[PDB]
């Protein structure tokens, strides 16, 4: 470089960089980058034959060079890349469910890998490729060189994240743009890659762990740049978090992060500030949970509530207070609480010989909830996303149970049997309703993380259920046969094997009842019996409760203790994710409570029929200007550079790095000392 | 007057901390207790007018069943099931679901919620255990003052 | 006395009423941390 | 007041002395000193 031989550097830099990528030497890839290594000027070693596909021919040379890497890595034994491509079940162009010579010779093309990674992130992530920017006619334009680098880097970035090479991935991440979003995408690909379907095996275990580790590192990156943003300009950082991105289908960054299950990104102050500001709306954050409830019950004493944000002020203040998501959450809680209390009263009180008034009110209420569930199904990202939530499963089961019970009662209201069967179904309804009421505990910092812990301990019970059945069924069959021999098998035998054995694990001993059933006539419980075999029941039981109450229950307590320590350490992260889910759910919620949401439903349906259809006049369009977009990109790159400089400075102050630096420096000091003594 | 002692003093502070842990437990249990109680009371005694006895019935057994005391003989007597096997020869088929609801309930209450509270207690003890000396010295000043 | 007063201001400042929000959490923690440092000072001089 | 100021000064001198005997501070001091040692070594070789 100093001696004017830059042309020779530029002539050999592409193949040398290519060789460095093939032989897994990241330090050499950085070294070359800056000395004019143009990532888009790569050339393949061999020449590809024509395949009569217009998409495959339109590709650039740098495009066949990312494939050759996949082929070289894939031909090695037990490579996860070949298994992933084979288990993807797609054709050469990446189209789903379409899997010859073309399918095997060009099985690792960049378009197909792009489709696999696109399907790997989410159902709506598309990276738009535009290879035309690599033509000589697009050269007089100023900023293209950046675009060509960024796109090229992105493709190499995806390749380096796949083979789990963090250092080369981080480097290519640095070369391109959209750093925060790319780090989240990288985290998502590594987490999904870590389980998938091909890597499930026991021997790949350490390997998948590595992936997870890499995953952690990339979100750490995603948090870090963001942090700089939060310490450079908070409002502009908030604008970045509210910004619609092109790769995902106009999803903001927090929604992308939630879809990528990045708990670290969601727990960050900037992200929490955006979610909290959206949560409280135009209400001062310092407003009591009590104050908003009282204001809900007393709307004309709400004028002195908190600093916010004649007719066009009082009306504006009412529309801002009742448009806030916090108020909607409080209204839904109270409303669901009345539903629980009123439905509980309805089930406890006797049914009349005709459909009563309270039954009609509950019928209107559950139709309204059914319409609200239908509204949630239409206005969402997908059916899978809706059905993923446990609360949606509980609300569908409660609506289904109520309608089965009502129709059971309503088929023949003047029937004693119909009332009894209907109340039996409505018992299940009240249990699921009170369980569904736990959704509103999630706002609290104590009550929220505990539900997540409860679903985790439900998983621990299932393991306990599998271990106990052995003892319960074995002891039950043995004990039931010893207590009542020479008796034909019936349903009572089946009820007898299961009833006592299960209830004896909770400390309730049926020894008086087992003494009565054994026909042992004596002051001492098992001596003067008709059969000598029944005297072994107290022994079997003696083994059984030692197995059940002392060993299995306490083993489950130990599993519970581990489960608590596990969800205890990330209780804050899980609460912050629930904070977003509350914020996201109540933004679209109509304000009116559940019985009265029919007026809101008919109002939205009337508005929907009127606007964005025939005879319409209302339409909204809010698109960000190009100037503010270029401001966010330059700001994001500057904060990316600031983080990495700060990160390097912080990493040089570590004990390991300082000891390493001190050791190498002393070795170099003795080299200089050897030179001195020679001079002397 | 236990506060002078180096063993007995820090334990009162720990007790007020575990009283705070109970309140959290009370909020979590009501869901199971009220739900199972309304469901079970309706299944045991159907077609009966609401009264104060209904309210006493929803709260009494469900709460005392979380301490290991099972009212199965009493629930068998109330279900009007006439048989050597406890729930077979009953007048109504709906009352045979009481042992099942209960089966879910005590799994939720005695095995999951009580042990979760024990885990909260263990954290609370480690928390007031490390600063037991500091809290005892503050109580020492409060006695002195 | 100033170190004790500093500790009191940081502990009261750490909760107060304005900093209650979820996003200020790391921030209030910092305050508590600072609080600890100042009483450490208050103890230390006293020790001498 | 004079006694308290004197003990404040004694604590801070003792605190600084204690903080210089920490592993992190000694490693940092050793690293900067070796860097300065090579600067002095560069000056020597030039003189030679
Ligand atoms: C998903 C969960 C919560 C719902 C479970 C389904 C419940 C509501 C259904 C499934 C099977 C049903 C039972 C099937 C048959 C009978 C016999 C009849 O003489 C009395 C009612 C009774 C005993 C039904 C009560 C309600 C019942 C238990
Ligand atoms: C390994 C463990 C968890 C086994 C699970 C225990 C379950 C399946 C057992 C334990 C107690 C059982 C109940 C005991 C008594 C009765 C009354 C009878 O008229 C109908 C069946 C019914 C309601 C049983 C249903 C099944 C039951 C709930
Ligand atoms: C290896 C393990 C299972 C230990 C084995 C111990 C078993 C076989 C022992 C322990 C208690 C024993 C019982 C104790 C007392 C009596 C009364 C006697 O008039 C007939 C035998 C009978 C009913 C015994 C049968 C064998 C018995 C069940
Ligand atoms: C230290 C502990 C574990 C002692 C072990 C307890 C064992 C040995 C005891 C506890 C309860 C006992 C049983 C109680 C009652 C009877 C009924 C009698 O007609 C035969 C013996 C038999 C079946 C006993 C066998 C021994 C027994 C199982
Ligand atoms: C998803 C969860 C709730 C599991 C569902 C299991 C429920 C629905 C099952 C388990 C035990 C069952 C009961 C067991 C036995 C009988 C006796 C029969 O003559 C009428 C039905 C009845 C009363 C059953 C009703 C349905 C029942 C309560
Ligand atoms: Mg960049
Ligand atoms: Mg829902």
């Amino acid at each position: 470089s100093k001696n004017g031989q830059h042309n020779e550097i530029a002539a050999c830099i592409n193949d040398n960089l290519m060789a460095a990528m093939m032989h897994n030497k990241p330090h050499f890839v950085e070294l070359y980058l800056g000395f004019d290594a143009k990532i888009y000027e790569l050339k393949p070693s061999e020449e590809v034959a024509k395949t009569n596909i217009t998409a495959l021919d339109e590709l650039p040379s740098f495009a066949l060079a990312i494939e050759e890497l996949y082929k070289r890595e894939a031909k090695k034994p037990h490579s996860h890349v070949q298994r992933l491509v084979s288990l993807s079940n797609t054709d050469v162009l990446g189209r789903h469910y379409r899997v010859r010579d073309l399918a095997n010779t060009r099985a690792y093309n960049v378009l197909r890998m792009d489709q696999i990674f696109a399907r790997l992130v989410s159902k709506d992530f598309s990276v738009n490729r535009d290879f035309t920017i690599y033509d000589s006619k697009y050269d007089k334009v100023p900023g293209i060189q950046f675009r060509r680098t960024a796109q090229a880097s992105h493709m190499l970035f995806l390749w380096a994240i796949c083979l789990d090479r963090f250092r080369m991935a981080r480097h290519f991440w640095l070369i391109g743009d959209q750093s925060i979003i790319n780090a989240l995408v990288a985290s998502r690909i590594l987490e999904r890659l870590s389980t998938h379907r091909a890597l499930q095996g026991p021997h790949l275990a350490e390997e998948r762990a590595k992936m997870q580790h890499n995953a952690k590192k990339f979100e750490e990156l995603a948090v870090g740049v963001l942090g700089e943003c939060h310490g450079s300009d908070s409002h502009m950082a908030s604008e970045m978090l509210h910004s619609k991105n092109d790769m995902f289908n106009k999803k903001n960054a927090i929604n992308i992060a939630y879809d990528a299950k990045s708990l670290a990104f969601l727990s960050h102050p900037a992200t929490q500030s955006v979610i909290n500001a959206d949560w409280y709306g135009h209400l001062k954050s310092v407003t009591s949970f009590w104050a908003v409830l009282f204001a809900f019950f007393f709307p004309f004493f709400v004028l002195p509530f908190i600093n916010f944000s004649g007719a066009h002020r009082l009306r504006r203040k009412f529309a801002k207070f009742y448009s806030a998501p916090y108020t909607r959450f409080i209204s839904d809680l109270l409303s669901h609480f009345v539903l629980c209390v009123v439905t509980s009263y309805f089930v406890l009180d006797k049914l009349e010989d005709t459909i009563s008034a309270i039954e009609w009110i509950l019928l209107v209420w559950f139709v309204a909830l059914l319409l609200e569930e239908l509204r949630q199904m239409i206005f969402c990202d997908g059916i899978a996303e809706y059905i993923s939530d446990t609360w949606n499963r509980l609300d569908l089961i409660m609506i289904t149970l109520f309608f089965v019970g009502f129709f059971t009662h309503a088929s023949d209201p003047s029937n004693q049997d119909s009332k009894v069967v209907s109340k039996g179904i409505h018992a299940f309804l009240v249990v699921v309703l009170w369980l569904r009421f736990m959704r509103y505990y999630a706002l609290s910092k104590n009550l929220g993380p505990k539900l997540i812990m409860m679903m985790e301990m439900m998983k621990d019970v299932s393991t306990f259920v599998f271990l106990l059945l052995i003892f319960l069924i074995g002891y039950g069959v043995a004990a039931q046969s010893l207590l009542s021999p020479d008796e034909d098998f019936s349903s009572r035998t089946f009820i007898g094997v299961l009833f006592r054995p299960y209830f004896q694990i909770y400390g309730e001993l049926f020894l008086d009842d087992l003494n009565s059933e054994a026909n042992c006539l004596g002051d001492t419980p098992f001596t003067e019996c008709s059969r000598e075999t029944v005297r072994m029941v107290p022994f079997f039981l003696a083994v059984y409760i030692l197995g059940s109450n002392v060993l299995l229950v306490n083993l489950l307590i130990a599993m519970f203790n581990d489960t608590y320590m596990k969800v205890q350490e990330a209780a804050e992260d899980l609460w912050r994710k629930q904070n977003y889910e509350l914020c996201a759910e109540y933004k679209d919620r109509p304000f009116l409570p559940a019985p009265f949401i029919l007026l809101a439903h008919v109002h939205m349906l009337f508005m929907r029929l009127l606007r964005l259809c025939g005879v319409h006049t209302q339409e909204h369009e809010k698109i960000q200007d190009d100037e503010t977009k270029r401001k966010i990109t330059t700001f994001e790159e500057l904060n990316t550079d600031k983080f990495l400089r700060r990160w390097e400075r912080e990493r040089q102050e570590m004990l390991e790095a300082r000891v390493k630096m001190t050791n190498d420096n002393v070795v170099q000091a003795m080299g200089m000392m050897d030179q001195l003594l020679e001079h002397m």
